[PDB]
RNA sequence: GUUGUCCUCCCGGGCAUCGCCGGGCAGCUACGCCGCAGCCGAUAAGGCCUGAAAGCAUCUAAGGCCGAAGCGGCCCCCGA
């Protein structure tokens, strides 16, 4: 438990973002889009002191504050993503199958995976926009959290636990997210 | 059709408690035929996102995406 009487943090907001509070409710608008949230937790208000956003709770508990920077990274890419956007870049690497991945419509199509006949498919969100380019694909959009579930739909689609895991490796994996994930 | 017998014979009948045997309509039956799904919602086990507590990591701590022949719906029966 971290004490203070505050209890206080503190969200600091470019030029480029300005943000709207209406009660427990956020809107954030920079040069490109909007997103919006609900944060949900008793106790806690989000409000604008001039330049900077406060999310503030009398009282502190440990529940609290891990809640309260949750809230802080959450605007934090927003940040990042109403100004420039998010991109995760991914691969589709087969065993053995030319392995085609296109987009049709407002689902991804991954057809030859493993032989099959059949098509897999994946959704894709509202504000995310899948391009291919070769057997790299990237998915762009204006949200992390939005860009980060429509890229993991993919690769839940592809999975593959039916046979050995290590003769069969077949799918459409994470490269890419903002770093470079990761080393066994 | 036929064995026994009674009606004198002929024909036409009775009983032998379907007389025995052969065939069979209607009906009822099978050993016969006809008909008996998919799909959506919300979840479990599980797989993941963001994402902190614990400046990182992390599928959960809050929020979010899927995911059982099971659950609800769909269907079938009854039902002022």
């Amino acid at each position: 438990m971290p004490v203070d009487a505050w209890i206080r943090e503190e969200v600091e907001i470019p030029e480029g973002v300005e943000v709207t509070v209406e009660g427990y409710k956020v809107k954030v608008k920079g040069p490109k889009g909007e997103l919006e949230r609900e944060f949900f937790w008793p106790g806690i208000q989000i409000f604008t002191e001039d330049g900077n956003v406060v999310i503030y709770k009398d009282f502190p508990r440990r529940k609290d504050v891990a809640i309260a920077r949750t809230f802080a990274a959450h605007i934090r890419n927003m940040i990042k993503g109403v100004t420039e956007g998010f991109t995760y870049k991914l691969k589709v690497v087969y065993s053995h199958f030319p392995i085609s991945v296109k987009v049709q419509g407002d689902e991804v199509i991954i057809e030859n995976f493993l032989g099959e006949k059949a098509p897999r498919k994946a959704k894709i969100l509202p504000g995310v926009t899948v391009k291919v380019r070769g057997q790299e694909i990237i998915v762009e959009g204006i949200d992390k959290e939005a860009v980060g579930q429509t890229a993991a739909n993919i690769e839940q689609a592809t999975r593959i636990t039916k046979w050995d895991r290590r003769i069969f490796q077949d799918g459409i994996y994470i490269v890419e997210k903002a770093g470079k994930p990761i080393t066994f």
